[PDB]
């Protein structure tokens, strides 16, 4: 289930968060424009920038922290906060995290695992709207 | 995005190559005229010639070459004019490009691969107006 998911991806947490943000800008390749440093590169130039890998798994880490938390995969209040007052996401909305999740169930249900993808889908679902609730547009 | 794109063709270019090139025969089949021996064929019988399928390899290698060349989805100068002087593309005008890269977008749309079709699109409107700069009719 998901708390099993929290764990396979933690135990392989670089790989599983490259592979998870790789799929989203391949399933939406405009929002490759936040991130200037990734304009023009490879997946394997990517894969060669410290920070590509540094800040996708920090990213991740970050949403298995709040995975975590989370009761029946409603998330806490605060973490939405903390999410919406980053600097890093001052000009973003709540369709980019949707984006992020229908891209991240999408990955899990084509992945040969038994990923709870039902409830990863929720998840995001309850994010979004903790987002909004939090001031996110 | 753009960039693996390139990658994933070069990884089974041959395929690719043929396959592309025969959806835009197949889309634009008067533009057999500018070849020799591929009319009154079909996808199989075109494939088991002797040098479609090379002949394809070879335009497709350069075209990714100046997709790699390119930056921002913005084609060498250099790359344009050599396409305008291939004495190969004598009585070709722009029209010809612009259609060549209708049907490769279309082949990405429809592909179980993710390509970032937009910035194909992008592409071939570039490489047409560089051959246009370059003097192409
Ligand atoms: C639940 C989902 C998300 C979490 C947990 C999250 C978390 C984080 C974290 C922890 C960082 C800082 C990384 C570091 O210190 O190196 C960060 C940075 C950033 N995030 Fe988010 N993020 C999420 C979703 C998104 C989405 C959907 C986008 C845009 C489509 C986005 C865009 C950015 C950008 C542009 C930065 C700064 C540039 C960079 O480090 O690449 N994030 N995020
Ligand atoms: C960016 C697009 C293109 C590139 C990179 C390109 C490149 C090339 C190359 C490298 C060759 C040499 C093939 C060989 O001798 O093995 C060639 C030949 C040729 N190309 Fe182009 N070409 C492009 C577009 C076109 C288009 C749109 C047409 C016509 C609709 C065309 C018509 C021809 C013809 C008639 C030849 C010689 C005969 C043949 O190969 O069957 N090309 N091209
Ligand atoms: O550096 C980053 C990697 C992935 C996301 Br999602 C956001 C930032
Ligand atoms: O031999 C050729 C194959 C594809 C193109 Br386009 C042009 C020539």
């Amino acid at each position: 289930g998901f708390k099993q998911d929290i764990a396979t991806i933690r135990g392989d947490l670089r790989t599983y968060a490259q592979d998870i943000f790789l799929a989203f800008l391949n399933k939406y390749p405009d929002e490759r424009r936040y991130f200037k440093n990734y304009v023009g590169k490879s997946d394997q130039e990517l894969k060669s920038m410290a920070k590509f890998g540094d800040h996708t798994e920090k990213v991740f880490n970050l949403m298995m922290e709040v995975a975590d938390r989370a009761t029946d995969c409603v998330p806490l209040a605060s973490d939405a906060n903390t999410l919406v007052q980053m600097k890093q996401h001052s000009s973003l909305t709540t369709g980019n995290f949707e984006k992020l999740f229908v891209a991240l169930v999408e990955y899990m249900r084509a992945s040969g695992q038994s990923f709870d993808s039902q409830s990863w889908d929720r998840f995001g679902k309850n994010l979004v709207s903790a987002l909004s609730s939090a001031g996110m547009k």
